[PDB]
This record gives C-alpha cells, sequence and structure tokens, in this order.
C-alpha cells in the first residue's frame, strides 16, 4: 500500500513522543524519558485509503543534533512541534524548519506546525504568533494535547494529506 514516512521534530520535552504514542498506541505517556531515535509503523484508513504510517520519533535534546541530517533526508513530511507553554520551544522551530529546508533543498517540504500541551493553562505562545509563522512557511498550524488526545489525529492525518498534495 502507500507508505507515508513521517518524522516528528522539535525541542526537548515538547511532547513529540507523547503525541506519537497517543496516536499509534492510544494512551498518554506521563513520564519524561528523553528519546534518541524510535520508529513506529501502523496501517490506518485516511480518506477511504488504507495506508501505512511510518513514524520516526526524534531527539529534541541537543546531545543528538548530528543525527538530524539523516532523518531529514529520508522523511516525506515533518510534524514540527513546539509546546504552547514554552516560548523557547517555539523560538526553536525556525532552526528545524531551516535545517529541513536546506537538507531537502526545497522551500516546499510537507510539514505541519503543532503547538502542543494546549490543555495546559500556562500559555506563553499565542495561537496568532504561530499562525503567522506557519503562514510564512505556507503550512497549516494545528494545536494539540497529547494528554487529552485533542487534535492528535488531526495533526498526523493532516500531515499525511500534506505529503499527498505534493
Ligand atoms: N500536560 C501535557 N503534558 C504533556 C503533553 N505532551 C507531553 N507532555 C509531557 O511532557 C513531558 C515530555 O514529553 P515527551 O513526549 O517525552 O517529550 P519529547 O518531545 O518527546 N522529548 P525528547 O525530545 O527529549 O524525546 C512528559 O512528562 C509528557 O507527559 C501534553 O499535551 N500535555
Ligand atoms: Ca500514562
Ligand atoms: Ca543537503
Ligand atoms: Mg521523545
Ligand atoms: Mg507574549
Amino acid at each position: 500500500m502507500t507508505e507515508y514516512k513521517l518524522v516528528v521534530v522539535g525541542a526537548g520535552g515538547v511532547g513529540k513522543s507523547a503525541l506519537t504514542i497517543q496516536l499509534i498506541q492510544n494512551h498518554f505517556v506521563d513520564e519524561y524519558d528523553p528519546t534518541i531515535e524510535d520508529s513506529y509503523r501502523k496501517q490506518v484508513v485516511i480518506d477511504g485509503e488504507t495506508c501505512l504510517l511510518d513514524i520516526l520519533d526524534t531527539a529534541g535534546q541537543e546531545e543528538y543534533s548530528a543525527m538530524r541530517d539523516q532523518y531529514m533526508r529520508t522523511g516525506e513530511g515533518f510534524l514540527c512541534v513546539f509546546a504552547i507553554n514554552n516560548t523557547k520551544s517555539f523560538e526553536d522551530i525556525h532552526q528545524y524548519r531551516e535545517q529541513i529546508k536546506r537538507v531537502k533543498d526545497s522551500d516546499d517540504v510537507p510539514m505541519v506546525l503543532v503547538g502542543n500541551k494546549c490543555d495546559l493553562a500556562a500559555r506563553t505562545v499565542e495561537s496568532r504568533q504561530a499562525q503567522d509563522l506557519a503562514r510564512s512557511y505556507g503550512i497549516p498550524y494545528i494545536e494539540t494535547s497529547a494528554k487529552t488526545r485533542q487534535g492528535v489525529e488531526d495533526a498526523f492525518y493532516t500531515l499525511v494529506r500534506e505529503i499527498r498534495q505534493h
């Protein structure tokens, strides 16, 4: 079937793993074990089409920036994640976006901007700021909570679909 190779990128602790785990395995990971590189594979139905999701969960910890170029070459689309209660995580998105941009040598890489932890009342990144950033990229912005499951399906399936529009 059609296999979609998604990569989840973003700063440490923003919820990349929890998002992926909630999606593929339908539960919330409450603890924080930093990731190096984990791979997930799951067959799903999106717009009547049975497709395979191949999802690479990546390190947001700087102890692993060197591995970035490899995963950015392979992937067909990137879930670019920050957390809405962490302004520095939002400021970190540019580096990921530019890096992806250089690697693929394209201004038109399938990507989705995700502001995670929208359950948390302690917001410092306004939706408006992220809408403006994503607009400059020509991609969607979608808020999520790995904790409540809010928007998690919309995020990943929107990404799958973005890999289609191209
Ligand atoms: N309240 C809340 N907590 C969240 C959410 N997503 C992740 N967390 C919490 O934030 C912490 C970090 O989550 P994790 O998924 O491990 O982050 P990560 O981006 O994968 N980290 P790393 O880059 O180091 O691998 C965990 O304690 C997790 O429960 C969310 O939507 N809401
Ligand atoms: Ca749990
Ligand atoms: Ca390159
Ligand atoms: Mg992780
Ligand atoms: Mg402000």
